């Protein structure tokens, strides 16, 4: 289907979003409600992933995070706000979409002109550093910029799962964004948190992965 949302590990869920270039994001399904970690493409994709959340939960969606200030990670906004959602960031994120919001449409819509032209849409809850959501089971944190100067790791301790967005894939992927010095050093900063990690979930290409996925992407950035 153009949208999918599969369980991971007990109420860590993977979204599948065929929309565009594919990205994959996450569902956290909790107990006072839902935790939606990365907005995907637009309201629409938003509006499909919602049908889906429903099927699984009658609980309410809560927030959704924005682990970068792109489109892939932002552009359902709209959506998750008019249904009383919170729209989550880092200050640095939040900031970044302000300034250079109509750039990474503009730079999206050079490759997909299929792509709306869609209105900045801001987090209205902004973090001005790590942060953590359902009681401490969804961990946002800043270990350096990489794919883009501000994208976060979110981190599911119970069920040892890592999901970074952007920054981990299978490809090498765009690195118009990017520092690519830094890159490797971010990934760097992660591993010597030694995060007891067991799946790692791509942002772009096949979701499923191990914690090795880590050190291919390090290896193809170092030799980009
Ligand atoms: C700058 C881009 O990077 C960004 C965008 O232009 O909106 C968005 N995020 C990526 C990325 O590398 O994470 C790309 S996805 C990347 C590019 N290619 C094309 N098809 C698959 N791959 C992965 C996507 C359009
Ligand atoms: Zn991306």
């Amino acid at each position: 289907a153009g949208m999918s949302l599969t369980q991971v590990s007990g109420p860590v869920y993977v979204v599948e979003d065929n929309y565009y270039v594919q990205e994959n994001s996450m569902v956290y399904f909790g107990a006072k409600g839902v935790t939606v970690v990365g907005a995907t493409w637009t309201p629409d994709t938003a509006r499909e992933l919602h049908k889906l959340i429903k099927r699984v939960s009658r609980k309410p969606v809560l927030e959704v995070i924005n682990t970068n200030y792109h489109t892939d990670r932002a552009g359902g906004n709209a959506y998750w706000k008019s249904i009383g959602a919170k729209v989550v960031s880092t200050r640095q994120t939040r900031d970044l979409m302000k300034s250079d919001w109509a750039e990474i449409v503009a730079f999206t819509r050079k490759g997909l002109p299929e792509y709306p032209d869609l209105p900045l849409v801001l987090p209205n809850v902004v973090h001005d550093g790590d942060f953590t959501l359902q009681e401490g089971k969804v961990r946002a944190f800043y270990a350096g910029p990489a794919h883009t100067p501000d994208g976060i790791f979110v981190y599911f301790p119970d069920e040892q799962v890592l999901y970074g967005g952007c920054i981990l894939k299978e490809k090498l992927g765009n690195l118009s964004f990017a520092d690519v010095k830094a890159y490797p050093q971010t990934l760097e900063r992660l591993k010597a948190m030694k995060l007891p990690i067991k799946t790692v979930i791509g942002g772009h290409d096949s979701p499923l992965h191990g914690p090795e996925l880590i050190d291919h992407y390090e290896a193809l950035i170092k030799a980009a």
